[PDB]
């Protein structure tokens, strides 16, 4: 089911089901920025469980409302906190209580430290 | 059913609110959309899915309001009928069947699925 998602949504990008709206663009730090202090204050990603199919709905909305490509949002591996990639953006998926229950947290730091960076600079 | 639990706590209100005012599905808002959809956009000879439906589904809950409980269709096997009255678009075997998205104006003038299933209605 993971790769069959895959295929699908590349067929999908001509077009489906319109293409969206505004110029298309790739994520930027301060577009991510001002998306994430935006969905905290208007919009509810804050305490939600984090799923695969949860992250593509929120990735589409940015997609569409936006134009920013679904090829961002991308976290460190586990276990534990899972760091975002993409510099700007303001949230991290902590466990609640070897794969486990993650949940979207707000975190301001994240706009001035770059902890996926940090802990891994493998990816950079 | 996994996904359905997931469907309703999202519904306040994962990832924003639509912005225009919800309302329930009508003919004219089912017809308008479907002959968007065929002009201005890609929904005709793609293989149907559950996500892929709910893609479309939430795009019109977020760009025009209507609540995504619209969008069924008759049971199989063969040509699977728009219930909604308006939608233009039915799901035809290509040859559990591998079912593909077709716009068929002549739904906007006979509701199909009334003259073959009366038992929804
Ligand atoms: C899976 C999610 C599908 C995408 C849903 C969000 C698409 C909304 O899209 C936006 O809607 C606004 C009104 O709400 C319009 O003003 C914008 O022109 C339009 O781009």
């Amino acid at each position: 089911a993971d790769c069959a998602w895959l295929e699908a949504q590349e067929e999908e990008e001509v077009g489906f089901p319109v293409r969206p709206q505004v110029p298309l663009r790739p994520m930027t730090y301060k577009a991510a920025l001002d998306i994430s202090h935006f969905l905290k204050e208007k919009g509810g990603l804050e305490g939600l469980i984090w799923s695969q199919r949860r992250q593509e709905i929120l990735d589409l909305w940015i997609y569409h409302t936006q134009g920013y490509f679904p090829d961002w949002q991308n976290y460190t591996p586990g276990p534990g906190i899972r760091y975002p990639l993409t510099f700007g953006w303001c949230f991290k998926l902590v466990p609640v209580e070897e794969k486990e229950v993650l949940v979207w947290r707000f975190d301001s730091k994240l706009a001035f430290h770059h902890m996926a960076r940090e802990l891994h600079p493998e990816y950079y």
